[PDB]
């Protein structure tokens, strides 16, 4: 909550104040009324996977299983995983291939520059979320239109669509938790509106954010870039050492206790937010020697898409698309680089998940 936890002044620093609290320890208690900053990689996994921790703010819109706690959530993941079929992950890979190739068709048939943002990072998310929900082609504009604004339009959306899929059913997720999930209740209109919201609202910012911070960063350290760039056989580690490096949840992962609890050698009362930084724990000394961003480290865990019950649904869609775009950009602009100076690109430090605004770029 203070602005002094959220503020980011550069990627590749991790915010002093940050740095104060974690010296305190690794679960530490800080002033919003004392909240816990959990800034230590073994202690996150520990309090993520606490059962007596709850995702529910108040507690301590039907089918927005985010902060909900078992058996509530347990329900919807299991019919979300469910839907998450080999079938489904093999077309949305292949659609993710599509469009990021379209995005870079686009930009190079425009010219020899372009603000990353707007024409490949926001829309190569939008678009697999067309592709995951079953928007169909003449329908994109308007959900792009829509997505940018940032319920009740968009939610007005979900609704014709959701009736769409009961009539007419295909091979996309809300088709499948409609007729093919085995669901018991079915679902109500209003659930299937708020998951797909959910999908939309989880996947956006976030991959958008991935990937336009990751190519500032390697714009910034050419050393990082050529390793993505010359070596894709790689692309697998370089995306998890991404992930971790730059993440972008931001301020992070909010718990609440359910009850007075001891944890860490802390004393919690019910109702305290703990909050993982991710950006902390995923640069734990304690964890990563040197936690430096190097794309050659072997791919091993870590904090980006958080870890329990809740960890990211999306985070198979989330790594084919960092993997087929990062690589399609870099194969694919020429000598690729910033077109103003580093100094100038916009951070969104007053925003939720940490990004860039814009992003100038150019090529030959
Ligand atoms: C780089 C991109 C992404 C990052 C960093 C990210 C990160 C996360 C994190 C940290 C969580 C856990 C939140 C918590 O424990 O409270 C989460 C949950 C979630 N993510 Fe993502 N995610 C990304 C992309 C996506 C995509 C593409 C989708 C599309 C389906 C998605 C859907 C979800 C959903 C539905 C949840 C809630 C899971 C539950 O509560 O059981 N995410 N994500």
């Amino acid at each position: 909550l203070p602005p002094e936890f959220v503020r980011r002044e550069d990627p590749f620093h991790v915010p002093p104040a940050l740095v104060a609290v974690s010296e305190r320890g690794p679960v530490a208690r800080a002033t919003l009324d004392p909240f816990w900053l959990v800034s230590g990689y073994e202690e996150a996994r520990a309090v993520l996977s606490d059962p007596r921790f709850s995702s529910d703010r108040f507690q301590y819109r039907a089918g927005s299983f985010i902060n909900m706690d078992p058996p509530e959530h347990t329900r919807y993941r299991k019919l979300l995983t469910g839907q998450f079929t080999v079938r489904r992950i093999r077309e949305l890979g292949a659609r993710i291939d599509e469009i990021v190739a379209g995005r870079v068709d686009a930009m190079l048939a425009g010219g020899t520059t372009a603000d990353l943002m707007t024409e490949f990072a926001f829309p190569a998310p939008s678009l697999m979320i067309c592709e995951l929900l079953g928007v169909r082609y003449e329908d994109r504009a308007e959900f792009q239109q829509r997505a940018s604004a940032l319920a009740d339009a968009l939610r007005a959306f979900m609704q014709a669509l959701v009736t769409d899929k009961r009539a007419n059913p295909a091979g996309d997720i809300i088709s499948g938790l409609i007729h093919h999930a085995g669901a018991d209740p079915a679902l109500t209109d209003d659930e299937l509106i708020n998951i797909a919201n959910l999908l939309l609202i989880a996947g956006y910012d976030t991959t958008a954010s991935m990937l336009g911070l990751g190519i500032f960063v390697l714009l910034q350290r050419p050393a990082q870039l050529a390793t993505l760039r010359d070596d894709p056989s790689r692309i697998a580690d370089a995306v998890e050492e991404l992930l971790r490096y730059l993440s972008v949840v931001n301020p992070g992962i909010f718990r609440f206790a359910k009850e007075d609890l001891e944890f860490a050698g802390e004393h919690i009362p019910a109702g305290s937010t703990v909050v993982v930084s991710v950006v902390a724990t995923n640069r734990d000394a304690r964890h990563w020697p040197d936690p430096d961003l190097d794309l050659t480290r072997p791919r091993g865990p870590h904090l980006a898409f958080g870890h329990g019950v809740h960890q990211c649904l999306g985070q198979q869609l989330a790594r084919m698309e960092m993997q087929a775009g990062y690589a399609e950009l870099l194969r694919r602009l020429p000598n690729v680089r910033l077109a103003v100076p580093p100094e100038e690109v916009p951070l969104r430090n007053d925003m939720l998940t940490y990004g860039v605004h814009s992003l100038p770029i150019a090529w030959d």
